[PDB]
C-alpha cells in the first residue's frame, strides 16, 4: 500500500504552515504494511498541479491526503467537496490572484471526495479530537489540489481514496496576531499531526 | 512561600471543569522553596465566599491564583479587574440566579488585580502559550471569588499577591457542542496547566 | 417577463421567517415591464420539491430567485453552488432528518448558479448593503431548492437564470436570542427586501 | 431639564464614525420639555477630557449619555463601568498610545453608570432593538469619557445620571472590510439613533 500525504509551505505572509512539517513528519513512516510519503507542494498556481501530478505518477499512491491550514477554524475540518473554480481573494505565492477560473476546462463541476470522512470524523471523536465536515475548502490551493487528485483519482484510476483536511493554527502562529488586535483559535501541532495519522488508518481499514 | 490555587468544580451543565484537574495537579508540589496548595471552590454563591474565607485563614498564601473556566474563549485570559456585582446569567449550581446585588457592600466599586499580569502575560508568550489581558470576569462566580480575595487581601494585608486566570475549553469537551452544532475554541490540558505554572513562577520572581 | 422569488416558512423554533415576507412583498409586483411572482415553499424536504416543480411549471419564469434564512450570518450572501446531496443537522418542518442523500440520483454532483452574482453583489455594494459570494448554501432545504431548481432550468430550458440569496436575522428576531446569552448579527427588514430587489434588477439587465 | 449626547469623530482608520451623525442629529431638539444638546468630543487623550469638561461647565446637563462606534459588536450595548485606567492599544487621534495610566490619580478604581440600564435595554427590547448590557467598554476614549463623566457627577453634583452607549458599525462601513476579507456585524444609522433616542426617554421619566 502506498500513501501520500501533502502539506504546503507557508503563505501569505504566515512565518510558518504547520502542514509542510506534517508531510515530512509522515515521510518514510510506515503504518503496518503501507508506505507513507509526505511531500510539501507550493502556494503557486500552476506550479502546485504540475508538482502534484509528477509525484502521483511517480508514487502511484492507493491513497492520497492532502492537508492545509485553515486560519480561524477551530477543529480539525474534513472536505466533502472540490469544486471547479479558482477565484484567489489574494494571491497564491508568485502574484497571481485568480479571479473566477475553471481548474479543468471542460471536467465536473464538482468532486465529491473518496475519504471515509464520516469514520475518520467519527475515529478523531472518539481519539477526543473534534473535527468536523467542512462544505468548502475555498477556491484558492487547498481546493485547486483538492479537486486536481479528485480528477486524476477519476482519469487514471489511482489514487482510489482522495481527499482534504483542514488543520487549525497551531499556538505559536497565534502569539503574533494577539499583537495586532487578534486571537484565532489554535490546536497543538501534536493533535494536529495525530488526527492525520488516525485519517490514514481509518482509509486503509477501508481500501481493502 | 505558600502558594494557593483555586479551580472550580463543573458547572452549568459542563461534565468537567479542567480548573479542578488543575487545583488537584498543582496540590502539594513545591516550585523550588514554595510550597503550592491546590483547592476547588463551589459554583455556589454563598458557599464559595465561605470555602475560599477559611482557605486563605488556615493556608494564609503569599499568593493567590484563582482560575476559572472561561468557555469560547480562544487563549488564557489574565484578568484586569474584580468588581463589585453578581449579576448571574445562568445559576450557580444551587439554583440562585442572582441580579444586580454588591459583593461586599460598601467595599469598592472594583479591585485591580496584583498579579504581575504583563509580566505573566509576556512569558506565557514566549513560552509560545497564546494570552491576553481580560478586562471583565463576568459577574458570576469567577468576579465573585476574583473580588472576595482581592478584597481580604485589602481587608487582612495577605494574600500579597491576588488575580485571576480564565482558561479556554480542553478539546475533550468540544467534541460533544459539535454535536448540538457548534464547535467551540479549545486549548489542550497540558498548556493550560503549564500556563498556570508559569504564572506561579512569575507572582515568586516578584513577590519578593 | 416574468420572475419567480421564492422565500420559506419558519423553521426550526424560529418564531418568523424574514423570507416569506420578502415572497409576499414582491408579489404580483412589476419592475418595469417585468412581472413579479412571489411564493413561500414548505421547509419540508419532498413537499418542498414537489411545491417548487409545480410553481415552475405553472408560472414557466425567466427568472428564478430563491431566498433563505441564513442564521448568524452578517451579510447579504449570494450563493455560488447547489450540490446533489441532503445531510440535515435538523429535521425538515414534518420530523425528517436526512443523511447523507443525493437529491437526485444520476443528476450531476454540483450546479452552478445562473444568477450574475458578482454584478449582483457589487450593485448591492454601491446601494451601500454589506454583501458576499457565499460557497455553501447548507445540505438542508436552501441547498435543495437551489439545486431543483438548477436543475430543472437544466432539464427543461427554464428557468433561463436560477440562484439563491441567503439573508441575515432580522433584529427583532435577535433580541429573544440576547435572553439565553446570545446576539447573533441582524439586518434591516427594509434592506433584505431592497437587496432582493436590487438582485432581480441586475438579473433583467442581464437576462436579455 | 437639559439633556448631553456626545459622540465622536471617526478614528482609527474609520472613515467614518456613526455617533458624530448622531451628536449632529439630536442636537437642539427637544423631547417634550427637556432641551438635547449633541456634541461631538476628538478621539485624543487629554483634548477629549478638556472639552468634555468645558460642555458640562457651560451646559450643566442633569443627564449625559455618551455615545461611540464599539467595531464588531452586534447589538447595542449599555455600559455598566467605567475604570480609573488608559491601555491604548492603538494610538488616540494625535499619536499617543498611552500604556497603563490612571484617569485620576487617587480617584476610584471605578464607577458604575447612573443611566438606568435596564429600563433602556428592556425598553430597546419592546422597541424590538437588540440590546444588552455590557461590563467593559474598553481602556481607550470611551471608558476615558464614561469615567470623566462619571466622575464629574460624584464630584461636582451634576450631571445627575450618567452612561455610556456602544452602537454596532452602519452597513455603508461594512462594504470595504468585505474588501479585505472581513464582514463584521453592522446595524442601520435609523435604528442606532432610535435607541439613543429610546435611551433620553427612559433616563427623563426616571429623573424626576
Amino acid at each position: 500500500m502506498k500513501v501520500l500525504v501533502t502539506g504546503f509551505e507557508p503563505f501569505g505572509g504566515e512565518k510558518i504552515n504547520p502542514t509542510e512539517r506534517i508531510a515530512k513528519d509522515l515521510d518514510g513512516i510506515k503504518i503496518g504494511d503501507a508506505q507513507v510519503f509526505g511531500r510539501v507542494l507550493p502556494v503557486v498556481f500552476g506550479k502546485a498541479k504540475e508538482v502534484l501530478e509528477k509525484t502521483l505518477e511517480e508514487i502511484k499512491p492507493d491513497i492520497a491526503i492532502h492537508v492545509g491550514l485553515a486560519p480561524g477554524r477551530s477543529a480539525i475540518s474534513i472536505e466533502r467537496i472540490a469544486v471547479n473554480a479558482i477565484d484567489a481573494r489574494i494571491p497564491d505565492n508568485e502574484g497571481k490572484k485568480i479571479e473566477d477560473e475553471p481548474i479543468v476546462p471542460g471536467a465536473p463541476t464538482a468532486y465529491f471526495s473518496t475519504l471515509p470522512i464520516k469514520k475518520i470524523m467519527k475515529k478523531l471523536h472518539e481519539r477526543g479530537i473534534p473535527a468536523y465536515i467542512s462544505n468548502s475548502a475555498g477556491l484558492y490551493l487547498s481546493n485547486y489540489v483538492m479537486y486536481l487528485s479528485l480528477h486524476h483519482s477519476a482519469t487514471k484510476g489511482y489514487p482510489k481514496m482522495s481527499g482534504f483536511i483542514h488543520v487549525p493554527y497551531i499556538p505559536e502562529q497565534i502569539i503574533d496576531k494577539i499583537g495586532k488586535g487578534q486571537v484565532p483559535p489554535s490546536m497543538s501541532y501534536e493533535m494536529e499531526l495525530e488526527a492525520v495519522k488516525v485519517a490514514i488508518e481509518v482509509a486503509l481499514e477501508e481500501l481493502l
